[PDB]
């Protein structure tokens, strides 16, 4: 008996696909080192957690909160990390605009999409602390919701899917915009993979 | 331009059809006074996010990050207590034991029924505080992932659904049960819809 | 080597003391129940964390977070509890407005004690949840700065001694008020110990 | 009527004066940058609480939360880097081991300062996700009690007096380490200012 353990997603494109917006100094080690650590965290505590199921780890010999948290912090690292690469897309292929339903939703829901870019990046600029912002779909209101995430696993709104992502821990932007968070956010506007967003956004409608 | 708002689901049995496990004093509380705030919550929160999109709210007159933390406070508030009602049966239909995919998931990476409840047990009663326990069907790695959440909405794990939850704030079980929390989780088990629950998993399968 | 154990403070009067505001049946499992599981939660974790020291608890055999994490749970879990009894006295003792510096300061920081009590109110209904709300003394600007927890241990600001406290976990009202916290909020100013409270600011000042 | 607002306080040393263990790239950018962020944010959310207390800022101009919990965010910014610029030296001042009191003991609760430097180590690199590490003295116990923060305002522990503080926040190390936080944890020990940190404890004692 055992876990199926995770195992990390190629990148859909070269480390420097994204510049000038995110240098490629910043991908390949937010890839190779940040995304692929958690894969492993993730791993070892599933790992770990075996063992306890299996009873060769008894009582006294570990701390489940200490487990079963580091397992939402890894888990979700590496999920967030997955949905944060194909949310985005070299200039041409990224950037641009919304069309299809999502441009219709966004349209009833926030004007347009001009007010919403607006409202998305003054909330994600709200953000105290690291984290991420991401626009979710609804399923049952059918909501364009926004929400800001504290860490990797504060704040999500259960099992809803994830339509925008934002990743907002330093180390996405540190080595080339400094503590100028708010002009990462902005360049980042220019990498939006649009297409993959409507394409996953027409699954759940 | 808007946000539909929630609705509060009707209660799938009378408030005395989990007794004598859970009283119906505290089922008639928890849906008609916490479920239904919760909703209330939310939409007053969306009814004001609707101002601060339409621009009626201006700069200085509401603070971001108060409004979206309600929100994932109040939606999860509502998608949790939705979904542990319908967890939920009258004993017959709910308690014993869980066929079909979902045991056989179970016995694969648990040993059997009887293991998994007991490290679910276990990591229920770890819980630090309110929140709750739950049973998670990841659909990217297979797992029957357990994990236990602090308030609504902190440790979620992304997109994936929820097979089995349990609710462990403390009006969930204080009338009948005062601070004997442990003893209220053992009681649980005789109203799981494992049905509900395997029909659920079938879906992702 | 170890560390030293903490001790369950005695009650500062009987159980019935502050009735009707807060009834006997509450404070009974509220001191000899939940307070006391801290002392006892915080102690076994003291225990097995110098294990850990001494190594007589391996790698392998323990996570870390679960025991530092259990740690700041219990261990506020019991001060705020221990500040809480405290902070409140029998009606007399109990309630009405205070005086010496504590009054000065709430004047000119806030107007008056009654537009104090209103904005204090209103931060302590906010509160998403379990938790607490707290008035600081903050020894280095010399606000008296009010506060909301989250949980035991979330939201806190270092060093600073707290003033006024008010627990907002559901079992310290919820037999009583059920789900009406805000009746329990009202209802607590008639119990606050501001003697107390002006003694402790005094200390800082 | 009005609260007294935060000051940056002057770096203790040089922005050189760390290296080679802290570049002063990122001690630059960290005090003018980070530190004073946070003064700013305080005082503007000071400000605007104000208006919320003097009714400048009436019903539906605000969101409580968001005003309480930024203040939290911002204040322990501060008020944590504050004690980090204080609890760090240039090499020969910083470094080295403990001496007197706090020496004595680190002896008692860790058997000696290698151990407790171990302990410590492990702590703060199990930390998940941004935050600090800190050795607290609670006055209560005795006990110099290890806690990790996650942010800058979760877990800490009730007015009991920060000894140790290590901050974990990737712009403290990134600019220099990268994603190695445990190269930065080992190279921190180099510049700990021990001596300040025996006279903060002897305050206590
Ligand atoms: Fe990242
Ligand atoms: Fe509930
Ligand atoms: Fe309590
Ligand atoms: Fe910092």
């Amino acid at each position: 008996i055992q876990f199926k353990k995770y195992e990390l997603p190629p990148l859909p494109y070269k480390i420097d696909a994204l510049e000038p917006y995110i240098s490629k100094d910043i991908i390949d080690v937010h890839y190779n080192g940040h995304h692929k650590g958690f894969v492993n965290g993730a791993n070892s505590l599933l790992e770990r957690l075996e063992k306890v199921v299996k009873g060769d780890l008894q009582t006294g010999q570990y701390d489940i909160q200490g487990i079963i948290r580091g397992l939402t912090f890894n888990i979700n690292g590496h999920k967030l990390h997955a949905l944060y690469w194909e949310n985005m897309a070299p200039s041409g292929k990224g950037g641009g605009k919304p069309g299809g339903a999502l441009a219709d939703l966004i349209n009833k829901q926030y004007g347009s999409f001009d007010r919403f870019k607006q409202v998305f990046t003054e909330t994600a600029n709200s953000l105290p602390g690291t984290g991420w912002a991401v626009l979710y779909y609804d399923t049952e209101s059918g909501n364009l919701q926004i929400m800001t995430f504290e860490n990797h696993f504060q704040n999500h709104i259960a099992e809803i899917p994830i339509i925008l992502i934002l990743d907002e821990f330093e180390h996405a932007y540190y080595l080339q915009y400094k503590n100028k968070r708010a002009d990462y956010v902005n360049a980042w506007w220019n990498v939006v993979n649009w297409d993959a967003a409507e394409k996953k956004l027409q699954k759940y409608l």
